[PDB]
């Protein structure tokens, strides 16, 4: 059933940069679950658990042509958990 | 603006019993944030919070004439976050 | 990958008395992720979840014919996270 | 140096029943840090970690000679963390 | 009441750059409470709230004009719970 | 006894630069416990505490002759809970 997630809205130079696949493997690496995607206002990135990691790695380590210029959160709720975490 | 919320759903004998200003004066001890009220199907509780120690407490000092005979809980979003406990 | 869960014993008498289908409701009611098991020194329930409001919720709603005695907690790692919540 | 921690206030029969061992007895179970005394209006028990689990089982197993009247938390600043659970 | 917080002290070149609204602005997207000022030792931040993303968010996007040094997190328990961010 | 755990896994040019005992401080400044070592593939912290606050500092603090490339963090737990942070 239901659950607290929060959703990132990544903004900048987002696309065309290898950024999807980017956080994919991020997540993958901090074992993390949701999706992310490019809805012509950025990126959204929807998470299951606590964003506060992967957030400091998006930073630190944003590909060499993205430009991360903001990143907004909010929480939202999952109809249904996710149980991987995938590019749509 | 948002943010994660917890709805309990509290069922059984919770109605001219005490039982909103039972709920009041436990949030008020808690320092919790949120509301109560009856609608028809039990009591709802609205938290900002997390609701543990609530719910220890809210068992083993139920009023005397009251009876809870099942509480459900799942996430919600405040749209404006509570600044008191309030009975509504 | 690998996350940190919780293992809940529980001892008493918890066994031919409908302990391992409470549990599972519960976790069902409470959309936890892991198992339950009887394997001889009572039941051990391992949770991905944090477990406070399900512990709150066995010692509260325990079926007639059980008794718990004593439950005891420690952490552990999950070696893939569980996406359901099963009787084994 | 310094870091939130948690006071309880039980009130009640707690004294003469076996109540600070039996406090000492749980954080010992539970891994928790702190101290237990009773100083006159009650037992009061402060902890490094979250209280909840030990509220739950501090009611649920009570000494049969005890009884819990009421339980009151306040937050508090730890000068130096404890390394122990002791009885003061 | 009372409530674990969070104060953090932030030092470099944080005054007549914009530094006070910058925090003002993070705090009103991230849904923060609390205040900050300047008392001549740097820029001091009091939050209700955890503040992992306020920091992450304060050092990627900090002001052209300003260079964060350094920064400590102390707890602290507030008298009252701020119910907006103020500059102070 | 046992508790949750965090180990952190960085790798880049952290050796001959001051890692260390940079991460010795951090954790002095952040109340943390736990140790720090390079067994060859990096610097490993363990950590008792979240690692949040810690991993912001590390990457906005690094010291001017380290690099840091990656950042990997995983659960683990430990066998007895630390009361120092040491350089191992
Ligand atoms: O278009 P992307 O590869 O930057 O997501
Ligand atoms: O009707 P109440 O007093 O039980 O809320
Ligand atoms: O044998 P059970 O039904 O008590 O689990
Ligand atoms: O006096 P005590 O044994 O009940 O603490
Ligand atoms: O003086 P401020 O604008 O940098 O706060
Ligand atoms: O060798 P270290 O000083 O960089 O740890």
């Amino acid at each position: 059933n239901t659950s607290c997630g929060v959703q990132l809205r990544i903004r900048g130079k987002v696309q065309g940069v290898g950024f999807r696949p980017f956080v994919w493997q991020l997540a993958q690496q901090l074992n993390l679950h949701g999706d992310v995607c490019n809805d012509g206002d950025g990126v959204e990135v929807r998470l299951r658990e606590d964003p506060e990691v992967f957030l400091v790695q998006l930073y630190q380590h944003c590909p060499p042509l993205a430009r991360i210029d903001s990143v907004e959160r909010e929480p939202f709720i999952w109809s249904a958990l996710p149980t991987e975490f995938t590019i749509r």
